[PDB]
């Protein structure tokens, strides 16, 4: 027979704290918070002016790039944050907000999986506070602004084949990826060609995530270039006095949202940019918010270690200027087959020959974090049934040969007691710590040499080759004033080359770079190995078309 | 001797929304807060507890002048009014729209010492009402385009799609786009465009549902597009409604909220008042007929516009009947309508009042002999004021049998509304139930406009072009002649044409386009150009618009 529980089932089935409980445990008064239900709060960013800083423990949680077969990465963090929690320690795990476009394509998800997640689940795949609403508005704000300008008078000398800016919808809508507007009569604008990004793309969502505060964000929002005038020269937000008004749509915004895991241990869900053309981390003020109200933060970067972890070190950590005290590694031994070249549908038998061909993708990453960045870290393996002890002792073997101790996690199944053994070796690693980070790169380089620092040291790529226009973008972007700035390389996710085929760990490659550009606001270079798709689109099927509601306002069909 | 309304709006002490819901009988449990100023009330509230059968009191007013008349501030100072006199009332009104405050700057709800508070936060994202419709409205759009994409097995015709994309932006440049652009895999290549989220139709339904399941319903009824066949596809066709209805699920619940002087306001829902019926939602002016005893509330435009279509369209699909209507005009701007120019509306003018008058006489017959509705003439007194120019306005207006009350809500309160308030109350204990619509569902499209035209506006009759004589017969076949009709004309006359101010006689009235919202559940018919899309200044109000260190907004007003 059989008896399951899906995690919707187990996000039901909970009894969550109303969040001013959970706002005590973080010293939180009902005059620091502002309620959006029972179960969801704002919290305001002026607490940190007026309480004392706990100067507590930042925990990157990553893993290894991502396959088929899953590797439960946010899992992980919601589970170890609660084992924390389960070892009296004073603990806030950071997360990022999901987009909503998706649920209606592929249906929604929940925070985490099994017994780690984070609730009310439904409310944070929706609506949530409203935040990504705010994100749109003002990134339409600008777009409708810059229009308005070069249609009434175009002073700027704006060249409209040279605009950048993007407008943006948070929907699945492929219909919307290259449109041209302006069409009709003299008063219906200055027809140009257009295009709509999902909303967490947008470049307000990058600078929203990585300002420390109201006028930080007002600051960044300000260097935003959204096009170049006929002399070349860049267009920027503040020339066309619109970072004000963005700023004043995302005041509520840019405060962290407050909610809590099953096991009521406090979460933090504040923004969620991409992890190729951004940065792939939650906000900068909610991860700087966490430090400040508790002894350990257990935050995460989307898309592995070769991108979220290598952007979170090399651009969060720059910005916020913090440092992790250690990193969780996530793997499990069914993507670590999948490297080794089993397919998908294979990933259930033992294979101790292929599960050997794909550990050089678990030991690339750990030699990045311990041995390029210099942090401690710890390999958590979520463990399955079928996981044989040959298997683990393999992958433990390999890793200690890094000096890097291998944890089993069982927190999808367990809760917060599944991650006791991970937690425990993170708190070990604190303590025996040193204060060794080392960025990839300097600043003081040049485009070009901080690619190649972070292809060569990070990808384990012979370096990095350049199309005729990417070397023509990238001196402008070099004479503009540019090249202090980190870049955002973004590449495949699924190999550590930029050939999503290569598994494993490849070698005597070289990374093909084939257009680079300016998020001036989010203050990083951008640089292209490819196609970036920015806008998804809806399958043959939708998830909307199960969707229902019923007589009492009850939604079914989401998960 | 006092300043402007943000001013008003920030020395006020608004109480905790949980003690306004207090005052109408709702818990902690039938609550959720946005903030302790805001809060979400929910909608099965109804089903758990006795109706009150409040009353039902209709501001509406003459055709909007240059000159202002003050309607949304003479209901909140009338409902503050019957507060003063221990009544248990609730005013409701409608959320304004984002996106014009990024033009032309924000505003007050109301005005002057008859306000509803928090100004600022109703002026932008309120409870994320706008957001959701824009959102339900934006799926639609992609789960329609998704369809032609993948199999079109449906035969939609892509130069019949009606459905147009939304944004909460006054981004002149969505007017007219061609999307579908790009390679293969990017869509299908069709001319397209956007409006304002307010213009959407599922504004028009979400305002016209009494319940989540009227409201799943009604978006399922929405006509997105025609097949080849020339038969209307729904967005039921596309499955689409129950995720609309999904996405709104929580901005179907009133929001609460509450005045200067304490007096609970519900804030729910902002149609156009042209291209329809420019009312609060029903579930708000249910919701608060279910709480309190008086329900004060209000439509957009004028009595030939907000109030016919309250009557007829509105009244119709909730089951409700106003008991008294609250007619709000001023001397300038009957002066207006008499001849004067803007600038000279300062003067004492009895004879150009007497010319202006019959404008609002028009409306006063409309509201008490064809709709058989009691009436009160509220007049928003202003200091120069003569009283002669008040004493003929209280002598024509009782040559039809209505009380003129003056009106003091903008400068003193709830103090004075009580002189209007008063009247109301006369009326609703003296009244009968004599409540008629203007036309009948069985009528024919034409013989409902011909109703509209000659008994509300004063035409000699309804004029069609060919293209609208063919649109209203294709209407007629498709099976949608028994819906109520929504005329979209100007609001500044009672004619189509917005030069004849007054009272106009000898004209007749031009209809160029007639559309379907099966969704709401009604016929739109046009007179002329409708703008769904505004265009920002040479200057936006926006570039004044900032924020200081601690978050603090200014330049908003
Ligand atoms: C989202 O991440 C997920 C999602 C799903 C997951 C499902 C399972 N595990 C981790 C997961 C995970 O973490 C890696 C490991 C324990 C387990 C035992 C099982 C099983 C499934 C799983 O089927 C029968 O016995
Ligand atoms: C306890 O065992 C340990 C402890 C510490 C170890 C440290 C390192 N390694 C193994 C270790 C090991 O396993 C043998 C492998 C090579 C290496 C290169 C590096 C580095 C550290 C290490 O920093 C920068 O470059
Ligand atoms: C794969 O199946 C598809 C996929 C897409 C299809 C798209 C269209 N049609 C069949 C399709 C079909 O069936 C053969 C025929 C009706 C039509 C009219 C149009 C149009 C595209 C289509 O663009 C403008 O006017
Ligand atoms: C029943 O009659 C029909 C039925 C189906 C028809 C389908 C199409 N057209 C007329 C039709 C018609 O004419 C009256 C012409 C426009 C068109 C563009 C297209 C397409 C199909 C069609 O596929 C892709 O681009
Ligand atoms: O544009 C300005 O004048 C300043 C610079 C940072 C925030 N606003
Ligand atoms: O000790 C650390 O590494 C972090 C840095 C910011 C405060 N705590
Ligand atoms: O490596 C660097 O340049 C800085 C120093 C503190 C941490 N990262
Ligand atoms: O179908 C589309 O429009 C995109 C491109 C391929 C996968 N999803
Ligand atoms: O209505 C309000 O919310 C304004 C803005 C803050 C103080 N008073
Ligand atoms: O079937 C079609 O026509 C579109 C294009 C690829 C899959 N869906
Ligand atoms: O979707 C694609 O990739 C093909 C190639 C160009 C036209 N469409
Ligand atoms: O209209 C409705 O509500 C249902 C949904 C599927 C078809 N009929
Ligand atoms: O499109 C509009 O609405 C304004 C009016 C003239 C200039 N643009």
């Amino acid at each position: 027979m059989m008896e399951f529980k899906t995690d919707i089932e187990i996000a039901q089935e909970a009894n969550p704290q109303d969040i001013r409980d959970i706002a005590k445990k973080i010293n939180l008064s009902e005059d620091d918070i502002e309620l959006y239900g029972k179960y969801k709060a704002k919290i305001d960013y002026n607490v940190l002016n007026r309480t004392k800083s706990r100067a507590g423990k930042l925990i990157l949680t990553t893993a290894i790039n991502p396959t088929p077969a899953g590797e439960g990465k946010t899992t992980t963090s919601i589970g170890v944050a609660d084992a924390l929690a389960k070892l009296g320690k004073n603990v806030i795990a950071a997360l990022r907000e999901p987009s909503m476009g998706p649920v209606f394509g592929i249906k929604g998800g929940a925070a985490g999986g099994g017994y780690a997640q984070v609730v009310p689940m439904e409310d944070i795949n929706l609506h949530f506070t409203g935040d990504m609403h705010a994100i749109g508005a003002a990134n339409n704000l600008l777009a409708a602004m810059l229009d308005n300008h070069v249609y009434q008078t175009n002073s700027l000398n704006i060249n409209p084949k040279r605009i950048t800016w993007r407008r943006c919808v948070d929907m699945n809508d492929r219909q919307l990826r290259n449109v041209v507007d302006g069409l009709g009569k003299k008063v219906d604008g200055v027809t140009r060609e257009d295009g709509f990004d999902i909303t967490v793309a947008s470049e307000v969502m990058a600078a929203f995530c990585l300002s420390n505060n109201i006028s930080e964000l007002k600051e960044n929002l300000g260097n935003i270039v959204v096009a170049y005038n006929y002399s070349g020269k860049p267009v920027t937000a503040r020339d066309l006095n619109a970072h004000g008004a963005m700023a004043a749509i995302l005041k509520d915004a840019l405060k962290p949202n407050l909610v809590q895991t099953l096991e009521g241990t406090p979460a933090i869900l504040h923004g969620g940019p991409f992890a190729n053309i951004a940065h792939g981390c939650n906000s900068i003020i909610a991860t700087k918010m966490g430090m400040h109200m508790a002894d350990y933060v257990v935050t995460e970067a989307g898309f592995g270690a070769d991108l979220g972890a290598e952007k979170f070190l090399d651009i969060k950590c720059r910005k916020a200027g913090i440092r992790p005290d250690a990193v969780i590694i996530v793997a499990t031994v069914r993507a670590l087959k999948y490297n080794g070249g089993v397919a998908k549908d294979q990933l259930n038998n033992e294979n101790l020959e292929a599960l050997e061909k794909g550990l050089p993708n678990l030991l690339k990453h750990i030699e990045n974090i311990t041995q390029v960045y210099k942090i401690p870290a710890v390999v958590a393996i979520n463990r399955f049934p079928l996981d044989t002890d040959a298997e683990l002792a393999l992958v433990r073997s390999k890793c200690e040969e890094l000096g890097v101790k291998v944890a089993l996690s069982e927190v999808w199944a367990n809760g917060g007691e599944g991650g006791i053994e991970v937690a425990n070796e993170v708190l070990k690693l604190i303590e025996e710590g040193e204060n060794n980070f080392e960025y990839c790169y300097e600043e003081d380089m040049t485009i070009k040499e901080k690619l190649n620092a972070i292809a060569t040291k990070i990808y384990g790529a012979d370096g990095v080759n350049y199309t005729k226009e990417a070397n023509k973008q990238i001196a402008e972007l070099e004479e503009l004033g540019f090249g202090n700035l980190p870049v955002c390389v973004a590449k495949t996710q699924y190999s550590l080359s930029d050939d999503q085929t290569k598994l494993g760990r490849p070698t005597g490659f070289t990374i093909e770079v084939r257009q680079a550009n300016i998020s001036a606001g989010a203050g990083f270079v951008v640089v292209m190995t490819g196609e970036i798709m920015k806008m998804p689109g809806l399958p043959k099927l939708p998830a909307a078309e199960r969707i229902d509601v019923d007589e009492n306002g009850k939604i079914s069909g989401l998960f």
